[PDB]
């Protein structure tokens, strides 16, 4: 049997796990520090790539062997990112045939590394160790021709004592790395399969008698005031005889020093234990990361450990941090880089953390394996909470109790080693609040036993494992955790007494254009007991930077490396793009995660609630601003004193107001620079309507002309000509001073380009009739009507699915056009993706201005982050470049927008609001292309003017729908807007006057018999140019009896019948809200 | 003059089968004219109830609707005044 | 002597003499009789045998008065049952 | 057995927390009293006048039950029963 096919052999020749001491982060300077006796093995090694382990040249590990024709590779790296082999992406399926513990012998990518190193002479009066921070997935080690041993877990270190087999001067190190092993059956994470020496390698030397390990723990009293330190120091003797001096020094965050221990110790293998008291220590939190330092010295051996005073506990099902209720505002993060794969640098790690804190994130889950040691040091220094997770996932093996590797006796020691190596390495970091056992790896005795070992070793952290709580309550975890739960699950957990808090380890799947209904989850979490937050899936899109044939860059995903089988773009799930450019959905996360709440009491009085745990609002600069039709007219600074949990009143003196719309914005910003952001960074804001506008209706007196021929109706007003087709029934051209404005006709549109969530719930199949109804239609009828000051053109269409759509254009003598749509869906059609109009203009229309939510895109279930103001952009920056192209660029709650070609403006205003978008290509182009690079060049702009579009959803991306309140269910709808083509932007608040009244007739029987039914008939005639929505209410003897909603298109009559039951003998008044009244007699 | 009311809808998020849902509505008139309004409540797209209200200037009116007969599952509650909510029946 | 890692009473020293050879543990099991075997008690009630050997310490605290100290331990067991132990030592 | 003065800052309508360090307690019954008094003379009353107080049980007592070993005598006649214990006759 091969050692790389044997699950019962976890390693050979390795030292026991201990806490990280190298490198060390100094919390006073922020600089990395190394020992005096230290040799880096990072840099160039001689490298040889083979298709399997049996195609390697024989005797490759000997000193005599000649490698002068070998290629050179840089360490650390993944070799798939250096040119050798190909990267493979699979979600759940293994990239070889599943048959544990067996891996293929034919295709098993193999790498051999060789390097010569110079050990100084003075090192040999000491003990010498070789340290590998990480290797994927399995390796053999040879030193000066001799075999030392092997190791199997990709994400935790491997250390080897070499003092015997090494010699002064020049020595050889040789490593053979295999991509696949039995280890690979527990490394089935939804991610790219890579291989190689992808983390640092080094040599160091310790005295014969040295400190092997340190465990520092803290306790706090019942007032969270005074502290205790509990210190375990493990010593190891390798041939020393003389007695050495042990000193332990405590350094405070201020910089003061104190000797805790100073004693003489005889050389022996022993664990020394100490307990000390500390008065009023500075406590560590994510808001205030105060670190103490322990300095330990035994003879000439020196080590340092950073620690903080903090306490995590459960009281009556509530999660407490230093005595306060803690909300987890988290994200899942993969350790990934688009150029280097898993071999991520410190510069990139610092970029990730500052971006997270600038968007109000307080917690990170290391999904789904331990990260480099420097990640946890930076979370201690900058201030983030961490959920540290063991490298165990076996999704591809069935979770049935007989099949799952979690219940098999031969996999028991592999599960135990992976959990124990994480805990022993990471146990001193104050940032770590939870230990996670793994992810999607089934349930059984292999997890139960490892979880009882952690709790007896470390009583200061909580245990999490979603693989057990998905089956119900489990005795060996402290937290109840579920993945992508619906709202009813949260409301059920909160409806009874619970001993454990509820956490969502993954929620709000951010694949593509997503993260709908985020505020609805957080309105439930902040109102109901036992709900303590969750982690968004996930931080960064795993897209690999690649070049196409023409040499233009794109982000590559599954099946872009000839890799088969693959799972396509299911690795693209981020809130930031691979290079750390934010997606628009990261602005919604920042708004929902903010720690200040602001409520309107009255128009001049606002209540401010502080939801920070340990920060006073006096640390922030307050500002308020008033906007008039979207422009700033008044700004003022303030300061407010509020302790954690306090509500304080803020009084704002308002000006006298005219007929404009007025909005108030209140914000809080950083008073001075922090380690993570600059002075003036906004941490929280809220906006409120002060006053609605007064709309003006103007009587137009000027005239309009009309010319008919065999194919066209032509309408002239001022210096604009509108051309209508009698064969298509569409508006086909607009000529302004003899210049063409349209490149294609104005058409009704019901379709949006499917998102990753839409594909996952089969929207393109279910709703396929609405895509057909957007491209084909039958003109049933067309007529026109002229008055002194206006002409109306009315078209009636029937659509695929048998629905009806009515369009009406009214041209006024001032050049304004009113555009109206009514949609009457058929009885058996499904929900509607969008309701609006689509057209195209020439690419000379290159600038857009709007008054509405911005500056970024917003949707029906993702718009709280959109501030109401006046904005201006170029057309090319009015869309986001999603890795897989999709629906993008929507602006919500818009009062008006204008497209400009320098001279001519196309102006649109809502009645009272619209949604819009502008694209430099067609809807057909956007639906076709599957990469950013393939988006073609076009000589036109597509314009969408919409009533509404359905929500994005994203509870998950494999079946979940948008919530009921963000869908267009099939009932009658109407919608109108005004368009003007001129040289200047007119007033959005001024419209042309029209008649606004329906003609009504009520009728019934004059006399009925007791027990009989009265039938009341109503006719409603609309002779106006706009569709009317009306609630028709029937009253019987002054009391409301029945109500009907009606939509009446222009130039149409609707008929209703109400049935009235239970009328007793006598006379009864029947009346409506439309001024009709009758007496009825019951014989 | 401005012609629009300020509205807020509120209710229980979750109820038991057999129980009654109470939907509360506040209407604030900050305009200089009295408003007459028909407030219509829809349950799963179908008209359920209607109230006639007269709101004098500078005044707030409060309504309660009682909704009976909701079976297990999730239900959309909405009005003719642009308020919408999902309700869960345990 | 109480353990903060196990939550159990581990030793009693009377005039410097050890009284316990193993800790005081909660116990839910009896060695099956011939009648127990005949009605499949060892299969049906197997969770109570596990709950007698394995437990998870959820919480542990103590409280001192003038004349006594109380030590309180909270455990969760296999099968998801809860057990509370309290020791009060008097003067 | 213990008295202590304090001052608390609270504006009209505000709630503020007050932390009282408790002693170790024996088998007696313990009650806490919290009061507020005038800091200095007013036109209507003198310094030290109490305006508000409240009391709370801290700890219930532990009752003792003692075994009596001493004897009791009994004499009957035509009209009286007489019971003697220590130096009392019932
Ligand atoms: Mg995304």
């Amino acid at each position: 049997p091969y050692e790389w096919e044997n699950p019962q052999l976890v390693s050979e020749g390795t030292e026991k796990s201990h806490a990280s001491f190298i490198p060390y982060l100094d919390p006073f300077s922020g600089e990395w520090e190394y020992p005096e006796e230290f040799i880096s093995l990072n840099g160039n090694w001689r490298f040889l790539f083979a298709k399997n382990p049996f195609e390697v040249p024989e005797d490759f590990f000997s000193e005599k062997f000649d490698d002068s024709n070998w290629d050179e590779i840089e360490v650390p790296s993944n070799w798939e990112m250096k040119g050798y082999g190909k990267p493979i992406y699979t979600n759940v399926v293994y990239p070889f045939e599943p048959n544990p513990p067996f891996v293929p012998k034919d295709d098993n990518p193999t790498g051999v590394y060789r390097r010569w190193i110079e050990i100084p002479e003075d090192w040999f009066k000491k003990e010498i160790f070789l340290h590998f921070e990480g290797v994927r997935s399995f390796f053999y080690l040879w030193v000066n021709g001799k075999k030392i041993g092997f190791s199997k877990d990709s994400c935790t270190p491997a250390e080897f004592r070499l003092t015997d087999v090494l010699r002064p001067g020049k020595n050889l190190i040789t490593v053979e790395v295999l991509k696949w092993s039995d280890g690979s059956y527990l490394e089935d994470q939804d991610m790219w399969w890579f291989a190689g020496i992808y983390r640092d390698v080094y040599l160091y030397a310790l005295p014969k008698f040295h400190i092997r390990d340190v465990f520092v723990r803290t306790d706090l009293d019942e007032n969270y005031r005074n502290g205790k330190i509990f210190l375990d120091v493990e010593m190891r003797n390798l041939g020393e005889e003389e007695e050495k001096d042990l000193e332990v020094t405590l350094i405070t965050p201020d910089g003061d020093e104190k000797t805790l221990v100073k004693e003489t110790v005889k050389p022996e293998d022993r664990v020394l234990s100490f307990a000390f008291d500390v008065k009023d220590p500075k406590k560590w939190s994510a808001e205030t990361p105060h670190l103490y330092v322990l300095k330990l010295k035994l003879g000439e051996d020196e080590k340092k450990v950073n620690f903080g005073f903090r306490k995590i506990e459960i009281k009556d099902g509530t999660l407490l941090f230093n005595g306060k209720p803690l909300y987890i505002k988290g994200v899942n993060r993969h350790e990934f880089d688009p150029d280097r794969g898993h071999a991520v640098t410190v510069e990139r790690m610092i970029q990730d953390i500052k971006l997270m804190k600038q968007h109000n994130i307080n917690t990170v889950r290391t999904s789904h394996y331990p990260n480099q040691t420097k990640w946890y040091d930076l979370c201690d220094y900058f201030g983030l909470y961490v959920i540290d997770e063991a490298n165990i996932e076996s999704h591809g093996i069935d979770w049935d109790p007989e099949v799952t590797l979690a219940n098999r006796w031969e996999w028991e020691k592999a599960h135990f080693d992976r959990i124990k190596r994480m805990v022993e390495r990471d146990k001193n970091h104050p940032s770590i609040i939870f230990w996670s056992l793994g992810n999607e790896a089934g349930d059984g005795v292999n997890f139960e036993k490892a979880a009882l070992w952690i709790k007896k070793r470390d009583n200061t952290r909580l245990i999490h494992y979603e693989g057990t709580t998905r089956r119900g309550e489990s005795y060996y975890v402290d937290v109840f955790s579920l993945m992508y739960p619906k709202m009813d699950i949260l409301l059920e957990y909160a409806s009874k007494k619970r001993e454990k808090p509820f956490i969502m380890c993954e929620y709000a799947h951010a694949m593509g254009n997503s993260v709908g209904n985020l505020k609805d989850y957080w309105d439930v979490i902040e109102k109901y007991p036992y709900l303590h937050g969750g982690c968004i899936w996930d931080w960064v899109d795993q897209g690999i930077r690649k070049k196409d044939e023409n040499g233009r860059e794109f982000w590559a995903y599954g099946g872009d490396f000839g890799d088969t089988p693959n799972d396509g773009n299911f690795c693209i799930n981020g809130v930031v793009l691979p290079d750390r450019t934010p997606e628009p959905e990261l602005y919604e996360v920042k708004k929902v995660y903010q720690n200040v709440k602001i409520r309107q009491v009255s128009k001049d009085t606002y209540e401010v609630e502080n939801r920070y745990l340990f920060t006073n609002l006096e640390m922030f600069d307050g500002a308020w601003k008033i906007r008039k039709d979207g422009e700033v007219i008044e700004e003022k600074t303030f300061k407010i004193f509020a302790e954690p949990g306090e509500k304080r009143l803020l009084k704002i003196p308002l000006p006298e107001m005219d007929d404009s719309e007025y909005f108030l914005e209140i914000s809080f910003s950083l008073s001075e620079d922090t380690p993570w952001a600059e002075k003036g960074h906004v941490v929280a804001w809220e906006q409120f309507l002060l006053k609605a506008p007064a709309f003006e209706k103007k009587s137009i007196s000027d005239g309009v002309s009309l010319r008919e021929d065999g194919k066209h109706l032509t309408v002239e007003a001022k210096d604009t000509v509108y051309v209508f087709s009698k064969l298509t029934g569409l508006l086909e051209q607009i000529l302004h001073r003899r210049k063409k404005i349209l490149k294609s006709p104005v058409v009704p549109n019901f379709w949006r380009v499917p998102t990753d969530n839409d594909i996952g719930n089969r929207m393109p199949q279910r709703l396929a009739i609405w895509k057909r109804a957007s491209k084909e239609r039958k003109l049933f009828k067309m007529h026109w009507k002229k008055e002194e000051n206006r002409v109306s053109v009315h078209s009636v269409f029937q659509l695929p699915g048998n629905s009806w759509v009515y369009t009406t254009y009214t041209v006024f003598g001032n050049g304004d056009v009113l555009v109206d749509l009514s949609l009457i869906p058929a009885e058996d059609v499904p929900e509607i993706p969008r309701i609006g109009f689509q057209f195209t203009v020439p690419e000379e229309f290159g600038t857009v201005e709007w008054y509405g939510r911005g500056p970024h895109e917003t949707y029906w279930d993702r718009k709280e982050s959109g501030l109401f103001a006046r904005y201006r952009k170029a057309v090319g920056e009015m869309m986001h470049r999603y890795v897989r192209p999709q629906e993008t660029g929507n602006r919500s709650d818009v009062r008006w927008f204008a497209l400009s070609d320098g001279e001519t403006k196309l102006f649109v205003s809502g009645m009272p609001q619209i949604d819009f978008s502008v694209w430099p290509f067609s809807m057909e182009d956007l639906e076709r292309v599957q990469h950013i690079s393939e988006l073609p060049e076009r000589d036109f702009v597509t314009v969408n003017v919409d009533f509404r579009q359905m929500g994005l959803g994203g509870d998950d991306s494999w079946g979940a729908m948008p919530h009921l309140e963000y869908r267009l269910l099939p009932k009658p709808y109407r919608f109108s807007f005004r368009m003007r083509i001129s040289e200047e932007i007119p007033s959005w608040r001024v419209l042309a006057a029209i008649p606004e009244t329906l003609h009504v007739e009520m009728s019934s029987e004059d006399v009925i018999r007791e027990g009989d039914t009265l039938r009341v008939k109503f006719s409603l005639l609309n002779d106006t140019p706009l569709s009317k929505e009306k609630q028709v209410v029937l009253f019987v003897d002054g009391n409301e009896y029945s109500v009907r909603r009606v939509v009446i298109p222009p130039f149409k009559k609707e008929e209703l019948v109400f049935k009235v039951e239970g009328l007793k003998k006598g006379e009864h008044l029947i009346h409506t809200n439309l001024n009709t009244r009758k007496t009825i007699y019951v014989r």
